[PDB]
């Protein structure tokens, strides 16, 4: 399948080299495997998911996302026109209120959450987890990431806007899950992009557009933004059958764009999200 006039972020995941909008893949697209917002939440109701996304828990007075930032990341996992895995079921987690924020205790209450609610599930294909979220390191955040990506979940997390080394963030310093640092249009790392040894990969993350709240639509940048790409991506992988949540990561890291981003620190991974689709 081919997007036209994508964007160029979706044209990135798609292509050897930086510079086109047509975003390619194929037209499986997710379909039977699920991924989890654990953010803002997620405006369900939003044309753009077109009925593919719920939210199944909030640890607030509310589920609605009253933020903008989990539906602009479910967006980019799964929407129609700005999603990686557009036939993807979305399941939001509001553990951040409404100005962005979370407890760290709620934080793993919901990792934990999700462990045991892909059981309640109809996912064949695959699960997935999207945290655009972090802060300090924390062995308890850690762990609970751990967890989940033991538990067989494809745990994606951000690498953090510091323009620091990931190691001081939590769960950006979980081994065991896939930490996503952010790129933009012309292949630089991002301006604000934590690197680091913890770091596999890199996607797009500044000027992403994707969905907002109010059934609008918005551009933005962050680690943030780039998580979702990889999260999207791995979904779109194991409908495919090419990985599992256990390998996904080293899947991805394995068949990314190699060598190609500007201003990668020595002992960063210099390695894009790819889908190597060949149309
Ligand atoms: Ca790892």
């Amino acid at each position: 399948a081919a997007q036209t006039n994508a964007p160029w972020g979706l044209a990135r995941i798609s292509s050897t080299s930086p510079g086109t909008s047509t975003y390619y893949y194929d037209e499986s697209a997710g379909q039977g495997s699920c991924v989890y917002v654990i953010d803002t939440g997620i405006e369900a109701s939003h044309p753009e998911f077109e009925g593919r996304a719920q939210m199944v828990k909030t640890y607030y007075y509310s589920s609605r996302d009253g933020n903008g930032h989990g539906t602009h990341c479910a967006g980019t996992v799964g929407s129609r026109t700005y999603g990686v895995a557009k036939k993807t079921q979305l399941f939001g987690v509001k553990v951040l209120d409404d100005n962005g924020s979370g407890q760290y205790s709620t934080i793993i209450a919901g990792m934990d959450f999700v462990a045991s609610d892909k059981n309640n599930r109809n996912c064949p294909k695959g699960v997935v987890a999207s945290l655009s979220l972090g802060g300090g390191y924390s062995s308890s955040v850690n762990s609970a990431a751990a967890r989940l990506q033991s538990s067989g979940v494809m745990v994606a997390v951000a690498a953090g806007n510091n323009n620091a080394d990931a190691r001081n963030y939590s769960p950006a310093s979980e081994p065991s899950v896939c930490t996503v640092g952010a790129s933009d249009r012309y292949d630089r790392r991002s301006s604000f992009s934590n690197y680091g040894s913890v770091l596999d990969i890199f996607g797009p993350g500044t000027s992403i557009l994707s969905t907002w709240i109010g059934g609008s639509t918005r551009s933005i940048s962050g680690t943030s933004m780039a998580t979702p790409h990889v999260a999207g991506l791995a979904a779109y992988l194991m409908t495919l059958g090419k990985t599992t949540a256990a390998s996904a990561c080293r899947y991805i890291a394995d068949t990314a764009n190699k060598g190609d981003l500007s201003n990668i620190p020595f002992g960063t991974v210099n390695l894009l999200a790819y889908n190597n689709y060949q149309a």
